[PDB]
């Protein structure tokens, strides 16, 4: 389908056995979620946004259900103010911008 | 047009006779541009994202052109690391997300 942008484009995602709301964010390179538990190995990384840098945990090959797709993605976990779906996952579900 | 998200979605914008590169960002409520001079009244605004908050200047009713689509829109100016086109302008040019 098609999603307009008068409202913040939140979608429900299923990850780590949890249901979460996350913002579809074409301005994000990466998918970044608030503090949560995920299984498996991780490595720490620094990322930066509008306000400066934060430390995140990088989990690879994490299954995510989003917009009717069964995806597998890298997920960063850390102190973001909002769960964000970045282009790494938007590309994987065939999402595009159109005007 | 239609824009894939395998690369960052930068487009050329025209504002006040200036050409700039800006990110089409569905995660941003409002357009925010790197430090520049604009005419007319402004008021301070706080915005927030990854890494914290920044103070910006809010200018209303500024003409901006994107890929031949003209809008009159609110433009925030301040210490963003990148020029960002937000939902307030994306809606005015008819931009949607498509799966
Ligand atoms: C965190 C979002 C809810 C809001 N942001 C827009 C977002 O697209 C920024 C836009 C952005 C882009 C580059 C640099 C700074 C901000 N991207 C971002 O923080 O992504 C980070 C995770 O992926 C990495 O890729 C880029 C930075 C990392 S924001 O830049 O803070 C912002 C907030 C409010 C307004 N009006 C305008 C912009």
């Amino acid at each position: 389908p098609q999603i307009t942008l008068w409202k913040r484009p939140f979608v429900t995602i299923k990850i780590g056995g949890q249901l979460k709301e996350a913002l579809l964010d074409t301005g994000a390179d990466d998918t970044v979620l608030e503090e949560m538990n995920l299984p498996g190995r991780w490595k720490p990384k620094i990322i930066g946004g509008v306000g400066g840098l934060i430390k995140v945990r990088q989990y690879d090959q994490i299954p995510i259900e989003i917009c009717g797709h069964k995806a597998i993605s890298t997920v960063l976990v850390g102190p973001t103010p909002v769960n964000i779906i970045g282009r790494n996952l938007l590309t994987q579900i065939g999402c595009t911008l159109n005007f």
